[PDB]
Parts: C-alpha cells; structure tokens; sequence
C-alpha cells in the first residue's frame, strides 16, 4: 500500500543501511534491472540486493558442489585403501604361512615374491608395465631357482610344471588390476572435474536475471512473493547451461565406471585375485612339488557379501544417484533454497506462463528470462568434457581387456 516499511525491514535485516530506503513508493525510472514501475528500491538498494542474490546463488552452487566432491573423495579413499590393503594382506599372509608349508622352497625364494608384489603394486599405481611379461619372467626365474634347489634350453614351459595356477593368476590379475586402477582413476577424474567446474563464475546476465528472479518482487512492492517454480527453473537453466553441457559425458563416465566393477571378479564362485594372489602362488608351488620327479624326466569360495562387494554396491548406488546432477541442479536449487496459486512471475504476482526450457547451452537461445550466448561455450567446461571423454575411453578399453 505504498509504504516501504516491509521492504525497509528486509533490506535492514540483511545488513544494509536503513538510510537508503524511502518511506513511500517512488517512480522506478531509475531502475536498471527490475521492471520500471513505482518502487520502494533506490538504485543503491537495487545493486546491493542484486549483489546479495548473486552471492546467495553462488553459495548454494558451491555447497552442492562441495557435497558432491565430498562423496567422490570418500569413495576414492575407500576403494584405494581397500585395494592396497587387499594386496598387502595377501603379501603378509604369504610371508606368515609360506615358511611353514613350503619351508626352504619359499624361504630361499622370498625376494622373488616380495619383488612380484612390488611389481603388482607399481602396476596398480599406474606405472607402465606389461603384467603378462612380468608374470612370465617371474615364473621363469622362480622355476629356475626352484628346480635348482630340488636337486639354457628349458623344455619346461608347455610341460606346465606349475599347473594351471600361472594361467589363472595371469588372466585374473590382468583383468582385476586394470579394472581396479581404472575405477579409482575414474573416481579421481570425476572429483577433479567437479572441483574445476565449481570454479566457473556466473555472468552479468545470470546476475540480472537472478536479481529479477528474487528481490525484484520486493522492489516492485510485493516482498511476500516468492518465485514460480518454472520461472526459477528457467532462470537457473539459463545460468547453468554450460554446466548442463557436461551431462552426456558425465553419464557415460559413470556408466563405464559402474560397468568396470563387474571385472573386479572373474566368473562366479572365486574371490577376487587382488587379495588372493598368494593363494594362487601356493597352488603353483604345490603343483610343482607334485611334479618334481616327472619334471626330472586354496582359491577359496567367494563370500555371499564381502567388503569389496559391499563397497561396490554402495558405490554403484551413489553413482546412480549423482548421474543426473548437472541437469538436476536448477530443480534442486529452486526446490531447496530459492522457493499457493499466486507467485512471483517477475512482472507481478501471478502465473508464470512461459514453457520451461530444455537442458544445455543451445536450448537457451530462446530463453525468455536470461540472454545466453550459445556460440561460444565455456571452454573450461569443454576441457573437462574432454577429460571425461578420455577417462571413459580408458575405462571402456579396460573393460574389454585392452
Ligand atoms: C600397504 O603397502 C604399501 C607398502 O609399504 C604401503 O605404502 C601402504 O601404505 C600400505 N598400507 C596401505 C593399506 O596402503
Ligand atoms: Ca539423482
Ligand atoms: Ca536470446
């Protein structure tokens, strides 16, 4: 009713000077952002409120992004730590139980096994290695020394003195270790992408659009009004479009990542080789000492649910939950922090007629609330899309045994 007392309240409680707000409505000819009409807002008040709304949206965005980063980091640490512990507990179990069973056979060769575990370790960490060739070399030297303590051209390979254990170990390790490494690496790349995209600032366009969205209701004399859901969604879809462009490759990455988890195990019944290597080694040694005089001429059931299995289930739940993130941002921010027949449509309290825009940069060309340039995409987002592409390629090749 042309008394600005309510607006004076809100402006003052937001920590701005009460000096600048008039007692009655004045001509809004001076308004740059808000639709020109009789208003309680001074230009001062207008730019201040715009700045504030901008800051608020930024804070929201960074909050969401930080939540996502937190989740991804947690998953990363979890899987890395568990893989490494599995390898490690395998080695320590080997060191503990081997001298008893195999005696001097292991006792004299221990450096070979230690070195092998070191090789597997370096491989998981992403060093360049041919695991096939490494294992082959290992079996060659080990066979040499073992044959020497049992009592050049070697007939031995193709006479399979160690049995099927070397083959099993080769296949299983080759699959599982590249699976694990690729998965962890994928988590890392996801985290980095989110962290880098969070840094991309909002433009002046988005600023004026958000100001018109939020506090222009107050300026035009209807401060009790809160934005219509479709209005807010259009404004945010216009602001976040470049971020929305990440959707495709984000989804591809996450899909390939929930795909690669299946390769942590071979086909059914046997526990993952990643923690069970020592076991196949023992199998091989036993098979050799079984073949000792002809040459002179333990892989336990998989538990119904194991640690790695539970971690994988939880992780797949998380990834399935966050796959829609980039396009889910506007609805999420609008639902939680930004917003009953009559609501603020931006010219008055009423209905918002305009149809909601589609996702992505290109779809914002006709966006009524915000003016967006679709010709030049944000190239940071583009960089990150490239990263997603590359990591996805790595994971797809890893899934194919490549
Ligand atoms: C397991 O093995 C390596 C070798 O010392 C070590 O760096 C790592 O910290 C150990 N602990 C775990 C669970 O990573
Ligand atoms: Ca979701
Ligand atoms: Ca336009």
């Amino acid at each position: 009713s042309r008394s600005c007392g309510e607006v004076r309240q809100i402006y003052g409680a937001k920590g701005f000077s009460l000096s600048d707000v008039p007692q009655a409505e004045i001509s809004g000819e001076h308004l740059r952002i808000c639709p020109q009409g009789y208003t309680c807002c001074t230009s001062e008040m207008e730019e201040n409120l715009a700045n504030r709304s901008h800051a608020e949206l930024e804070t929201a965005l960074r909050d969401s992004s930080r939540v996502l980063q937190a989740m991804l980091a947690t998953q990363l640490r979890s899987f890395d730590d568990h893989f490494q512990h599995l390898l490690n507990d395998s080695e320590r179990t080997l060191q503990a139980t081997f001298p008893g069973a195999f005696g001097e056979l292991y006792t004299q060769n221990a450096r070979a096994f230690r070195d092998l575990y070191s090789e597997l370790r370096l491989y998981y960490r992403g060093a360049n290695l041919h695991l096939e060739e490494t294992l082959a070399e290992f079996w060659a030297r080990l066979l040499e020394r073992l044959f020497k303590q049992l009592h050049l051209g070697k007939q031995a390979e193709a006479l399979r003195p160690f049995g099927e254990a070397p083959r099993e170990l080769r296949l299983r390790a080759t699959r599982a270790f590249v699976a694990a490494r690729s998965f962890v690496q994928g988590l890392g790349v996801a985290s980095d992408v989110v962290r880098k995209v969070a840094q991309v600032p909002l433009g002046p366009e988005c600023s004026r659009a958000v100001m018109k969205l939020v506090y222009c209701a107050h300026c035009l004399g209807v401060p009790g009004a809160r934005p219509c859901p479709d209005y807010c969604r259009n404004v945010l879809k216009g602001c976040l479009a470049n971020q929305a462009d990440l959707d495709a490759e984000w989804r591809n990455l996450l899909d390939s990542m929930v795909l690669i988890t299946d390769k942590f195990w071979g086909t059914s019944g046997v526990e993952s080789v990643i923690g069970s290597v020592h076991t196949w080694l023992a199998e091989a040694i036993n098979a050799l000492q079984d073949n000792r005089d002809t040459l002179t001429a333990a892989p336990r059931e998989r538990p119904p649910s194991g640690t790695l299995e539970k971690l994988v289930s939880e992780a797949k739940a998380q990834l399935r939950d966050v796959q829609d993130f980039w396009i889910s941002l506007p609805g999420t921010l609008c639902s939680e922090k930004m917003a009953d027949d009559r609501c603020w449509n931006g010219m008055a309290r009423g209905r918002y007629l305009p149809e909601v825009m589609g996702d992505g940069l290109a779809n914002q060309i006709n966006n009524p609330e915000v003016e967006v340039d679709i010709t030049k995409p944000d190239m940071t987002i583009r960089q990150q899309i490239m990263q997603l592409k590359i990591m996805t390629n790595r994971l797809r090749s890893a899934y194919n045994g490549n």
